[PDB]
């Protein structure tokens, strides 16, 4: 559960501890439903001690032990999760060939392919509900201190009741074909700081979630499809952003833009995203106002106010002092603007460089708070 110790960096141990070894005789492989990286994927039935329908991921013959470890490690990770919007693991087969990962059956398959199949056949409210489910799954993952690093519509599965669940777990996931090498990551879904500095956090997952929102509201359009990967690199590094989908509520596109904030600290947390989507869903009239859709627009020009002290500290990469600011009562912004350099020093900022950085930032923050701009 959340808060308990996790095993995200030891695949074999996670397989031993958090997966159920299933006897091959209890598995019935039926039709082929897809092709994974490590082998074919089948639909089948599993007998437990009544038969239940399941998805069966197999490991190709002639595999290397490294591929076997990476394959079963996904199940080792999946077995630690229990949530409505996270793909559920039934078990594994590691003792006998072929290696198998057995999960719940998701009849409608990948979300992007599903939405392209059902182009325009859902209401806006239903799409928002799909996004809310994905966001709830991601909130659970963030609360489990698990960074997905590869959140995308193609990695969201849909069952016969249209429940959307996050899938695709593991560690060294350079395997996906969309990722391309740089400085191997799916650049069209990856936050700027994660492409430049490989800083993968839940905030970069929030960026990816904004991209997923775009994918859902467009019914599976490829992000930046007009642009090459190099042009996408320039676009994201310079502040260009995707335009609004057609028939997209203004609040949803604004949420997208919030997920795409250049500074990761300003992006909302997944808990905030779930709450926001819940509020929109309970008052569906809030979804009637649409963002201006221009079919000729393919990309938005770069865009040109802190709520928490932690947001401002992470802005200047001084988050390591955040706890020290709260513990001394400096919990508001209009209270940190009333700080002297000695107050900064006593709460535990000793390095002169950090003192200088914080002081220079406080000057600009005082400028911000005292700004007046009221149109007459
Ligand atoms: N639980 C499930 N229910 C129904 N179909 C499933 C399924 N799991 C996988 N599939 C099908 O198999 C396809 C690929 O599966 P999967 O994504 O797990 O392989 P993979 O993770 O190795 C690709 P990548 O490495 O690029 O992320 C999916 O597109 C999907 O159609
Ligand atoms: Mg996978």
């Amino acid at each position: 559960g959340p808060g308990d110790p996790h095993t995200y960096e030891d695949p074999n141990q996670a397989v031993l501890k958090f997966t159920t070894e299933i006897h091959p005789s209890c598995v019935t492989r039926q039709k082929v439903i897809g092709a994974g990286e490590f082998g074919e994927v089948y639909k089948g039935m599993l007998k437990t001690s009544k038969e239940v329908p399941v998805a069966i991921k197999t490991l190709k013959a002639g595999y290397t032990e490294k591929q076997r470890v990476d394959f079963l490690g996904e199940a080792g990770i999946m077995g630690q999760f229990s949530h409505h919007n996270i793909i559920r693991l039934e078990g594994v087969i590691s003792k006998y060939k072929p290696m198998m990962i057995i999960t719940e059956y998701m009849e409608n398959g990948a979300l992007d392919k599903f939405l392209r199949e059902k182009d325009g056949e859902f209401s806006v409210l239903q799409l928002v509900g799909m996004l809310r489910g994905i966001a709830a799954g991601m909130k659970y993952l963030a609360n489990m201190n698990y960074v997905h690093r590869d959140l995308a519509a193609r990695n969201i599965l849909v069952n016969s009741n249209l429940v959307c669940k996050v899938s695709d777990f593991g560690l060294s996931r350079v395997l996906e074909d969309d990722p391309e090498a740089t400085y191997k990551i799916p650049i069209r879904w990856t936050a700027p700081e994660a492409i430049s500095y490989r800083k993968f956090t839940s905030a970069s997952d929030v960026w990816s979630f904004g991209i997923v929102m775009w994918e859902v509201m467009t019914y599976g359009e490829r992000p930046y499809w007009e642009l090459s990967n190099h042009e996408v690199m320039k676009a994201i590094n310079d502040g260009f952003r995707l335009p609004t989908p057609m028939d997209c509520p203004s609040a949803i596109y604004q949420l997208m833009m919030q997920c795409w904030q250049q500074e990761r600290a300003r992006r909302p947390k997944f808990a905030d995203i779930v709450s926001i989507l819940d509020k929109l869903i309970r008052a569906p009239d809030s979804l009637k106002t649409l963002a201006d859709f221009d079919p000729r627009v393919s990309i938005r020009l770069p865009s040109t106010p802190f709520r928490t002290v932690s947001e401002w500290l992470e802005s200047i990469k001084m988050q390591q002092y955040t706890e020290h600011f709260m513990a001394a009562g400096y919990t508001a912004i209009e209270k940190v603007v009333q700080m002297t350099n000695d107050d900064i020093k006593r709460i535990g900022v000793r390095l002169p460089g950090h003192q200088k950085r914080i002081a220079y930032s406080l000057l600009g923050l005082k400028d911000q708070v005292n700004t007046v701009g009221i149109p007459i």
